[PDB]
């Protein structure tokens, strides 16, 4: 399957182990702007579902495809890998809901569906939008997908912006300096600093801050689930050029997401955004090896290139420069392993 | 391999990724009464070490190698099966060691020594002391010790003992309470309300607490690591009978442990009882779903069974029963997922 | 009789007998808000009452037939089912009133007046207003009434409003949850679990609480009784649309309920609001047996509905819903079985 | 019936509705005392259940019944008349004994059993041992019983002795002094005050204390179940001469009560006495209207007669003389209406 041929088997197992768990699903139906959004999405755009074919793509507890029931749809096949699935069953079955809820175990990329369907919905979200590859499962189910169907979520923002926190920068230093002392309990630890350092700057870290950190407008990089293959996301380059507002030293880049329902009576959004309630996905930086200086009016370029792996997250590579300047910083971060600071 | 067998590979990978952060090392090694104490172990035995032969299972960044170097022992191999042993070895060269502690990559049941023994060090303890089953790699390892040889740790205590604490009962139940609600968004989970009331008291929960809820005297199960077999440790039946010094709910049971250096010279103790310093290990409490009420003087007996899982890990059965009346609990615990009250 | 059509005897003469015992007298007079305000109300509009002939509905010791006095009545008709009757009687002389007041021994829709009156006094307020169903004969006594006549109570206000109170759920929950043992003395309960948290569930809480527990704004419903038909109170239909002032767990509805007595110098109000001083009605509180999250901004729209039964008290039924979610909630309440906490 | 003969309608409406909630079958299954010294004696006394006939008097929530099945009776009618009945029917079949268990809705009075039984269990006590006059129902039920049969329990003995409370004596005319003000809000109310305080004398008080404020050694009346009749306890006149082992004012007399369970292997005590751990029975103390100086070694002699009425309860008669003297004292007092005072 498209699926175990991009992923190794402990990671999987790992995975579908997490979301089999009720609490999981319980952490995520009581985020109630998600669910909520979700909700109101569907119902609000009933047209798109009033007597249509839905999939719902990794259903979890099902809590979409009930959301897709009231909206008045004809039949809903709801894809679930983990044992979840199984609750899923259950609560249709409570819910008096078994004539037009078919929940599927299995993983979308090798479950057979009776019939192709109008519409998607799914939450494949992950942090920093694509941790988790699901977005490329949800993108797989297009293979359902009668033409001119439609996705709910249909498009996905990733926003980017340079961010100054002193204290966050200076925080691995001071945690890494633990090892440089010559006598721990004897021993000469200083050896394994640099690789401390190195370690805790490859993770980026995952909690929320104050929106005046921020050093310029976001850059936003949108993926369109109508027209995105699975293979885009691969291998995601995101440009940028930032118009810097206010002068200081960029400590790294800041990242959130947004995704859009657009449907025939009204485009719902739903955004973790720092200017917004907060979700269970936070934000996210990267931190730079080595902060640049800027000043208001100066342009900060380079890339972010994300490069998908087998563990069902992203390599990420972080160049910037300050043009005005050429003062340089590179970071590689492992998305698998984000460092949760938020308290 | 005799660790192969046992494990599942998913959870072996995840097991030894885990070890194989810096951060991880730096948060044990920053346990001052765990290092202190094994330090104290075999600085005030060095006899046991002084020009002997040391292996020393688990190395992680070495530290108890350092100490049997510190010792006075001739030859110290460290094996160590995560990335770490890159590590160690760093720390052994810029520790002008090279001479004396000679790091082995790989799982002890599957690397090879040159020669016997005289004694093996490890730390092998974890939650509830059986946790991630590391001590069968330290009993494994007795195929390389010396008829004469000794092990360090030599003996472990598992003590248990009955408990009280309704809020700690309130909070789990609280949390299982979300799947009582009979409309969610307008969705009915109460039909899973009893596998979420399982799910989270399958928890253990990992954290310390005051010794005045504690009802009973502490039952004690020794595991002699000089004369267990690893096979041994596959399932683990403890037998207990309280005599209850206090009238009133029993929640559930309390487990913590202690550990003995048996040295030529002195006997060492660490201990993780919460009548003394807290370490990170804590203690684990094992909640009953419905409490038991006993009056003092009352007795509660029954059993604790372990039975070891293919994810490094056992599965927990315990029954309880208040004799003078018949009040029986019965109740099952997943070791390898426990809850983090300390946060 | 219309009351013995819409009571049955047992609660009949439990209620009498209960109202027979002078240290309950007592407890009613000692509720000084109570007995001040009625006081307050009668002697403040005393012009209301002046030369007037008057009528006691339900008189106990005779106290409100004494302020009747005090303000003026040429004669006062005090109707009382008790034995306290006796009592009251006993007062009527030892104060020197025997041309004033006249202690009529019965319950008001079976004994006969002498004559039409010109104002009804009467406190017949029960938990949550209606309990008890005293109003009922409050109204059937309007037959007695003179065109135009007044009536004090004049008006009925109760209110409901929204709460959270997760310890009071939880307290309730853990006594059902009794029932919910595998291996009590060695036998499982476990099969009653439900039918006792129907049970603990359909009991009220009479209790006071902080007005920082209620959510949004009360809704009141208003019961006219110079207007109000004795058989209006039979099925007592209450909608209600809450807009949201807090976000979190609804864990139920709270009541409390005022009258004014509207006289010709002034209003004046008896109000049992947990604003207010405590009195003996404290204020009633309907737990759901889940309670419903909500958000501020959110409406918590549905209705109460309480259908009087003939042990003297209501069958109530609620059922409310987030609009913005669909979570619903539905329960049914027990009032002649309250919890006094 | 016999049953209504004895009753008025409304006593037995308001009764079986009372004895309907399971909150009730609740408090008095939480009273450790009773519930654990019948489970005591039934299971102690084995060989007087063990596949044995049972009747069960009341079974309210069954647990007696159960508690006979735990002792191996081979089969075990549990008569019940209120609506609890069908909650014992649930439980019966929840614990699968329906082969063992057999409930009989109805008042045993009027219910027919189709066999002749060993041995009869009931729970009838009421405050001062005979109110609610369940009693009489429990030496009814032994028409079913063989010549040879058991009573569990086999005797209960009500104990009396004086006592001195001045503040519980004073309490009632301090609450009828209400009555005695010439301008409650302009209203004289003292004409009241002698019917206020005659009321509060009326009440026998519901309640515990310390042993201390007994006088002397209690008096003790028996009724041999397995031989009274239930006639004998429509007049129970209870004799009684105290031997003052204190000098003081005797402010009235105190009421509490034993059953005992005397099987074929041993006899077990259940005590609600005032020197023994409280019980949902408390104690109960009828005052004397004027209080009767004695002097240790006065002997204090009377009677205290109780007479049944239609309202399931007794109205109480006492007089009391201190024989040395003279004083004499006496009460009459309705225990269908007892003041409970307990805090
Ligand atoms: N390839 C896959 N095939 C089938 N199911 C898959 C696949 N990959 C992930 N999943 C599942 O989707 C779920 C993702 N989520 C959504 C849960 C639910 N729809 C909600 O919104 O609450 C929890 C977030 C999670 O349960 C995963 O087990
Ligand atoms: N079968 C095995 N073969 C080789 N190494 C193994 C095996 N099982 C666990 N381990 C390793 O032991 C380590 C256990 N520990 C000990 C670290 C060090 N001794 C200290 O006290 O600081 C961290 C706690 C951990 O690094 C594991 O990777
Ligand atoms: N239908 C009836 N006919 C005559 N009397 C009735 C009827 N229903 C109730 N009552 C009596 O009114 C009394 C109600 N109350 C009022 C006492 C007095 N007015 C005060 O405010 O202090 C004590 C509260 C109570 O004694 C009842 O017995
Ligand atoms: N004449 C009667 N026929 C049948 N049942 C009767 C009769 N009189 C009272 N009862 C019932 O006995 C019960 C008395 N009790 C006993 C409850 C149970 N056996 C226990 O020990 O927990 C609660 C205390 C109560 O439920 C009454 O409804």
């Amino acid at each position: 399957s498209v699926f175990s041929e991009r992923t190794e088997e402990s990671s999987a197992v790992q995975y579908f182990q997490f979301y089999g768990y009720l609490s999981q699903q319980q952490n995520m139906m009581q985020d109630y702007v998600r669910t909520g959004t979700y909700q109101r999405a569907i119902l609000q755009n009933h047209t798109d579902f009033k007597d249509k074919i839905v999939l719902d793509v990794g259903c979890g507890s099902g809590i979409l495809s009930f959301f897709a029931a009231q909206a008045g749809a004809r039949k809903i096949y709801a894809v679930e890998a983990s044992t979840m699935a199984q609750h899923a069953e259950v609560l249709v079955k409570s819910n008096n809901l078994t004539d037009r809820i078919v929940v599927i175990p299995g993983k979308v990329e090798e479950v057979s569906l009776p019939e192709q369907v109008d519409i998607i919905i799914s939450e494949p979200m992950g942090y920093m939008l694509f941790n988790e590859r699901m977005l490329e499962s949800y993108l797989h189910a297009k293979k359902y997908l009668k033409p001119s169907g439609n996705m709910f979520p249909t498009i996905g923002d990733v926003h980017l912006a340079p961010f100054t926190d002193e204290q966050l920068y200076m925080e691995q230093f001071t945690k890494a300096n633990f090892w440089y002392q010559p006598s721990f309990h004897g021993v000469d630890l200083s050896a394994l600093r640099g690789a401390a350092v190195d370690e805790y700057f490859r993770q980026p870290v995952v909690d929320t801050f104050d929106i005046r950190i921020l050093m310029a407008k976001s850059v936003k990089y949108t993926v369109n689930f109508l027209e995105a293959k699975e293979g885009d996301l691969h291998r995601i380059e995101i440009p940028f050029k930032f118009h810097m507002l206010h002068s200081g030293l960029v400590h790294g880049l800041a990242f959130w997401f947004d995704v859009a329902f657009i449907g025939s009576i009204m485009t719902v959004w739903l955004s973790t955004a720092p200017t917004e309630p907060l979700t269970h996905w936070y934000q996210v930086r990267c931190l730079f090896q080595s902060p640049l200086f800027a000043k208001a009016g100066d342009t900060l370029s380079g890339t972010c290139l994300l490069i998908a792996n087998k563990r069902q997250s992203y390599d990420i590579s972080i160049v910037a420069q300050v043009d005005q300047t050429g003062s340089k910083s590179s970071n590689l971060l492992d998305l698998k392993n984000p460092f949760f600071r938020y308290t």
